[PDB]
């Protein structure tokens, strides 16, 4: 699974570690072993929720499987739980995308994981 | 709905009020509340298009419900008119992706729109 | 067609023509002229892969059609290819995403390509 956020939240507003407590939590929230988690952190962003430039989040959940209503709803709570601990970002200024990839859809070493 | 616009035009030729136009227009358009619009400008991206490095722009529309062949063509006529009057990019040199999102796929405050 | 690619590795590490050549090997791997091919380079970020900052990428490849098992998996090769070479970056720190488009969900020139 890959997770990416992006941020108007300051870069020094991030927390070393965060990358790694990103993984952990992920690798066992999607039960994946962490070598194939990926977590990307892009801060410092021009960004708005609702037209306000108040701290806020769009991020992305790419997976293959471990992807439904009832999860989804679980992985929100988590990451915005985290977002909300680690970097002061109300949960209601939040979008998260939910991707169900295809193995065949998803390229890694040259080939796909189809 | 989220909008992101990522582009190789310099930060000093975004205008001052760019994301709060484009989330009043994207709110008129959607004929979704403006509360729940996010926007999000990248500038200065190493990026071409057909080769070229002139002004160019990659962006994407997430919205649950509201796609289609003739609302796309609607915000593409929007949006690339936003791009070229305040960006100064050409129609021709962007690409819009638009994303139908399933409820049960966006997250935002600890659950998702399911 | 359009590729992104995010990786961690310094903007001072992508090699002149980079670009260039992405654009080239796409249009002749997916049978699109170079003029509509769209290639997107984000170096610097903070990421990581399987728990590790090594050098990663993670990519995205969107095109209306030319989309597939055997196409991907030529793709990857490809694009793994071109990141080791040019960006040092091991084929296994490497995930791309790749998106079958309906020509409906792409805006281009104030319109789509439906
Ligand atoms: O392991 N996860 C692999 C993976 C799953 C889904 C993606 O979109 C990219 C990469
Ligand atoms: C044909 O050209 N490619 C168009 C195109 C295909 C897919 C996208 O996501 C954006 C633009």
């Amino acid at each position: 699974p890959m997770f990416i956020v992006n941020t108007n939240v300051p870069r020094a507003s991030v927390p070393d570690g965060f990358l790694s407590e990103l993984t952990q939590q992920l690798a066992q929230a999607t039960g994946k072993p962490p070598q194939y988690i990926a977590v990307h952190v892009v801060p410092d962003q021009l960004m708005a929720f609702g037209g306000s430039s108040e701290p806020c989040a769009l991020c992305s959940l790419h997976s293959i499987g471990k992807i439904g209503g009832a999860q989804n709803r679980s992985y929100s709570k988590l990451l915005c739980g985290l977002l909300a601990e680690r970097l002061r970002i109300s949960p209601d200024r939040v979008y998260i995308n939910y991707y169900d990839m295809n193995a065949a859809n998803v390229g890694w070493n040259n080939s796909t994981f189809a």
